[PDB]
């Protein structure tokens, strides 16, 4: 349920797990004392601000790895759209009747636009069992 992401590949707007919750990164800084990077982000589900500092590992001599964890995004087919949510289907055919859609960057209107023109995929993040369409693909 976690993707390891090197810090040097993390940019503003990326979605990371911060304190275990999927958050859109809004500020990146570096600790003067430790060298760790600090990520400030907005919880995609609750919109609270959360921060978390990178983990530093040294697997081999002279290799210093700083990483953060990103969520695993699932790709769901979009079968219908109604009332700000979608009806989705997983790869195996499991129907999700009532998937909410992130308010980020006019996602639902863009989804609806592409839906109206079976190429759309909803990109879904999970947190504590709750699923949220947080991006789209065609």
């Amino acid at each position: 349920n976690t993707v390891s992401i090197p810090c040097h590949h993390i940019r503003l707007g990326d979605i990371l797990l911060l304190q275990g919750r999927p958050c859109q990164v809004i500020r990146i800084s570096t600790s003067a004392a430790t060298g760790q990077h600090r990520y400030l982000g907005v919880d995609l589900f609750t919109k609270e601000l959360r921060e978390e500092s990178s983990s530093i590992s040294t697997p081999s001599p002279s290799v210093v790895v700083q990483t953060m964890c990103g969520p695993v995004f699932k790709q769901y087919r979009v079968l219908d759209m109604q009332a700000g949510h979608i009806v989705a289907m997983t790869e195996t055919g499991d129907v999700k009747q009532n998937l909410p859609v992130s308010e980020q960057s006019n996602l639902y209107e863009r989804l609806q636009r592409a839906f109206e023109s079976g190429s759309v995929r909803a990109l879904v993040v999970s947190d504590n069992g709750r699923e949220l369409v947080c991006d789209m693909a065609v």
